[PDB]
This record gives structure tokens, sequence and C-alpha cells, in this order.
């Protein structure tokens, strides 16, 4: 793979540069699902006092020539590569190591080795233990709720844009509603280590039936085929509902959901 | 209107209440856009000492009976009154009523008599003097190559997770392109007042032409219709950045989108 030899040059040059005192790898290749289709990241930590005006353009030149570099929405410097490989690489100084730490609640992190690239002061090793093996708990009573009622929030909203005429803003809420459907399902099927990220694997790691429902709730610019899609969704959602509540203390109840249902056509 | 009905109770409550020192109305009712299909949508400045305790249930519960209540991710607390009308609510300290400046980023500002609800000490008025008649202007280089870098960040890593067989996360990214692509085309056609609202009257704002080709950028869950998309997705934006090239100076140049597309068939 491209992305391998990239992520070599990534570890020799984060080794040998004096202004790099640390490289933290994240993402797939570290987690045995990288392939072809993959991109490359990073935390790249540098010396306190050179931070500011470290010379990010020309080194993630010397990693390998670029088509594209910009700056994120998060303050990660997103590059593609002549070969269009994706890298992603956030710079921050060694004192903003701590961050690390509030890593922890972003999923589960079985194994911390493949993250270690380099490690001037141990520092970075020793961050690394602290979240090795976080696994957030996502089956909770206070996350059911919150989907239940941010689904509600949003469907209302959605299906009131759409009664209007502004199919494209009620697509846009329905994309919204999508993100927290599969939430919603993950928590039903117990299997939600996969929970901000809630889309990749998917085809790998819910069941066909959810799938397939889910599949329902999923429309083009069209307004027939809009309100079929809010439609199913709400269906999918009261399905998800009379599941959970077996499990948890919900506030939105299937009395709500049914009101919701009658609205469609008021 | 029941929304009307809401707004006025609001008002009522807002002046009566001794804890409450402000009320500032926004959205649709403030712009002349409001109707049957919209919301109703405050901020709340409370006496400092009490702004701690403040329970919020309780005096929401006395603006009208609700059925739903919770805090969204922007901490704002959500309504869903029992007569299904949705109402957003944020409460702050009358200390926090500074926030009000900042505003102005968010878009154009047509008419503050109307956000003005409550104001005891004529403070808010004196606020939102300083944002009437304001917008920014979005028409910018820095928008168009932020707009046409995060396109193509975008554009490639979901393409990617599309040919890997990652369906339903390829769709949730063809939702983040088709927003920033709402974007360009505003910036293209000049009326981009409506920006981070950008599907907001999308019917209404702009040309037939582009509203046709928006409509193919989207797709169901399916294969073939989000292969279908990604192409007409990227074919779009080459469209919008030669009319860009125009007037800005652009990273993002017709080859580099080339080999974009190239890249489908790779
Ligand atoms: N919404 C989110 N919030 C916080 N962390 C997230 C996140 N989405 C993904 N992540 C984390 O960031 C890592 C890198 O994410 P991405 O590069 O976007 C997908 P990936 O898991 O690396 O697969 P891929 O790049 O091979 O397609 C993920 O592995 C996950 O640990
Ligand atoms: N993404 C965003 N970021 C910041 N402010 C936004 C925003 N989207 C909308 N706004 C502002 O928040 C106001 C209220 O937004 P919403 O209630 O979501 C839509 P609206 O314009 O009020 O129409 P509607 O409620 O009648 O459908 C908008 O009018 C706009 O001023
Ligand atoms: C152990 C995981 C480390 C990750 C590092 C950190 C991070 O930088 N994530 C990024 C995150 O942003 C998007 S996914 C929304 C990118 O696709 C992903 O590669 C990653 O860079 C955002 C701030 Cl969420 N995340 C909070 C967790
Ligand atoms: C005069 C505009 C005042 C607005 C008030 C303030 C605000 O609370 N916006 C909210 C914003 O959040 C979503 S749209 C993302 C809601 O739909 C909208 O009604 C509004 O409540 C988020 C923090 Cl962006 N916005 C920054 C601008
Ligand atoms: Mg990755
Ligand atoms: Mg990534
Ligand atoms: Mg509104
Ligand atoms: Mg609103
Ligand atoms: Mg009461």
């Amino acid at each position: 793979l491209k992305q391998k030899e990239l992520i070599a040059n990534v570890k020799n040059l984060t080794e040998s540069d004096e202004r790099i005192t640390a490289c933290m790898m994240y993402g797939s290749f570290t987690k045995g699902e990288g392939d072809q289709y993959s991109d490359i990241e990073f935390y790249i930590f540098l010396k306190h006092s050179i931070t500011s005006n470290f010379d990010s353009s020309n080194w993630l030149f010397d990693v390998a020539p670029y088509l594209m570099l910009y700056k994120n929405e998060y303050g990660t410097e997103v590059v593609i590569f002549d070969n269009l490989i994706r890298g992603e690489f956030h710079f921050l100084s060694e004192k903003d190591m701590n961050i690390i730490p509030s890593f922890k609640d972003s999923g589960y992190i079985p194994d911390t080795k493949a993250m270690l690239i380099y490690d001037e002061t141990g520092q970075l090793e020793n961050y690394l233990s602290e979240i090795s093996g976080a696994r957030p708990n996502r089956l909770t009573e206070e996350n059911a709720n919150f989907l239940l009622c941010n689904f509600s929030n949003l469907w209302l909203m959605g299906i009131n844009v759409l009664k209007r005429g502004e199919y494209a803003r009620s697509l846009e809420l329905l994309s919204q509603l999508q993100k927290n459907t599969l939430q919603l399902i993950r928590m039903a099927e117990k299997n939600a280590d996969n929970w901000l990220n809630m889309s990749k694997n998917l085809e790998k790691e819910i069941s066909l039936e959810n799938y397939k429902k889910f599949a329902k709730t999923t429309a083009r610019l069209d307004k027939v085929e809009l309100f079929e899609a809010y439609k199913n969704s709400l269906l999918l959602v009261m399905d998800l509902q009379s599941h959970l509540i077996e499990q948890y203390n919900l506030k939105v109840t299937h009395d709500i959901l049914e009101r919701l249902l009658n609205y469609i056509s008021e």
C-alpha cells in the first residue's frame, strides 16, 4: 500500500527532525482496518517555542509531493498527495499533549501499540497507556433518551420544512435524522463501539433486517421520495423505541411517536 | 397562528417574571419568513444571582404544556409543546448579553425591532442596534478556497469509502458535500446571505439550472445511485469552479478536479 510507504516516511522524518518531539498515529491503520481506500492521520507534537511558525507546508511536501493543502474546521492540516492519498496532520505544541486522555471518549481503543510512532520524552507512551483499553459504555438510559428526543426534534422540524416546500432543507435534516437512527440501531442491537463513527463498517456490523429498514429512510431530492423516507424514518424509530423501552426508562413514548405519525397528513 | 399565541405568552411571562431581565427573539418571525410550519425561538437573559439554579422546565411549562424537553448539542433547551409547535430557548445570565454583537457573523439581520421581546434596562435594545442591518460579505477568496478545498477533501474521502463498499458512510459524506455545494452555488450566483443556513429558501434563491444539477447529486442508499451522485457532485463543482476562477485566485484548479474525476474508475 502507498499509505504504508507514506506512514514509514512520517516515522522516518518525525524521528530525525529536531522540531518534532512526538508523533501519534490514529485511525484505521492503528485498528487493523486500513486498506487501499484509507487515509493516513497523525498528531505531530512540536517543540513548544517554534510551534506558531512551524513550516508545515514544506514539511508535508517532504513527506511526499502534494496537490492540495488546507486547514480544516478542526484546525487539522489536510493534504491530498499527488498519488491521491489523503493525509490529516494535526500540528500542536508538545505542551498540548494533555489532549490525549480526552481521546478515550471517542471510541473503543483496544490497542495503543500502532499509535506510538515517535516519542522523545516518553510522555506520549505514558498518555497512550492511560487510554489503552478505553471503551465508552454507550448502552445507557441517557443515550437512549437523547437520541429519541434528538430524533423527534429533528423529524418534526424536517416534516414541517417538507410540508412548506423547502425540499432541499428537508433532505439536509433527513441526513441528520439518519445519523441518529444509526446510533439507535447500534443501541438496539448492542453493537455500539462505532458510535461517533456510526456508519463505519455498517454493512458488516448490523442486521440485514435493520439495514434494509434504514435504506428505506433514504431519499433523493424529490417530494414523494422525501415523504416516504420521513414516514419510514418514523416507523423505524417506533420499532426501535418499542425494543429500547424493555431496557430503559424512556421520556419519548410510543404515544408521542404516534402523534408525530398522525401529523404527516395534517 | 399557534406560534403567535406562544410568542405572546413568552412576551407576557418574560416581562412579568422578576428573574428575567431581557428576552430576544430570533429566526423567521424576526425576518418576515414566519409561517404555520415555523418554530419559535428566544434567548432568555436571567438576573445573575439566580441563573445557576433556574428551573427552565417549570418556566417553559408556564409558557404552555409540553410533551418533550431536552438540551441539544448546542446546550439549547428544545421543547415540543403539546400542540406540536417546536420551541428553542437559550437561557443565559444577563451578564452574557454581550454575546449579541457576535450574532452578526451568522448572517443578515433585517429587523432588530421584532427581535426585542422584553428589555428591563434598555441594554438589549442597545446591543441589537449594533447589529441592525448588518450582514457578512461571503464573497471572498478565503470562502471560495475553503469550500473548494473542503469539498475536494470530503469528495475524495467519500469516493474511497464508496469504492470500499461502505455505502452508508458514503451517503453520510455525500450529505456533507451537498452543504458545501450549496454554499459554492451561492458564491457563484452571488446570493449568499443564507450561508450557514444554506438550504433555507433554496427553491426560491438559486437558479433552476443549478437546482436541477444539485438534485442530481442526491442518492438513496444504493451503489449505482451513489456513484451517479458522486460523479454529478464533482461535475457540478467543476462547473462552479470555472466561474469562481474568474473572481478569485484558487488553490483548487480544473486539473486537480479532473484528477479526482478520473479517480472514480481507478
Ligand atoms: N465523529 C468522530 N468523532 C471523534 N472521533 C472520530 C469520529 N469519527 C472518526 N473518529 C476517529 O478518527 C479515526 C480516523 O477517522 P477517519 O479517517 O475519518 C475513518 P478511519 O476509521 O480511519 O477509516 P478509513 O480512513 O480507512 O476510511 C477513526 O478511526 C476514529 O478513531
Ligand atoms: N447553522 C446556523 N448557524 C448559526 N445560525 C443559524 C444557523 N442556521 C440558522 N441560523 C439562524 O437561526 C435562525 C433560526 O433557525 P431555524 O429555526 O433553524 C430556521 P428559521 O429561519 O427560523 O425558519 P423556520 O423555523 O420558520 O423553518 C435562522 O433564521 C438564522 O438566523
Ligand atoms: C483515538 C482517536 C483519536 C482521535 C483524534 C481526535 C480527532 O482529531 N478527530 C477529528 C476527526 O475528524 C474527522 S471525523 C469527524 C476525520 O475524518 C477524522 O480522521 C478525525 O481527524 C475531529 C476533531 Cl472529530 N478525535 C477526537 C479522536
Ligand atoms: C440573529 C441570529 C441569532 C442566532 C442565535 C445563535 C444560535 O443559538 N444558533 C443556534 C442554531 O442552531 C440550530 S441551526 C444550527 C437551530 O436550528 C437554530 O434555530 C439555532 O438555534 C446554534 C448555536 Cl448555531 N446563532 C449563532 C445566531
Ligand atoms: Mg482514516
Ligand atoms: Mg481521516
Ligand atoms: Mg425558526
Ligand atoms: Mg429553530
Ligand atoms: Mg408552573
